[PDB]
């Protein structure tokens, strides 16, 4: 399956760190000084379309 580029730090079924996706159960942070992307432990959300 493909989902979608993030667009929002918190998200997880997206293309978080470089073209691969997370997974959900996680929590990815986007922009935040440098830190573009780190797929990280917590509760992420299902990117909408």
């Amino acid at each position: 399956v493909v989902y979608t580029d993030c667009t929002e730090s918190g998200q997880n079924l997206c293309l978080c760190e470089g073209s691969n996706v997370c997974g959900q159960g996680n929590k990815c942070i986007l922009g935040s000084d440098g830190e573009k992307n780190q797929c990280v432990t917590g509760e992420g959300t299902p990117k909408p379309q």
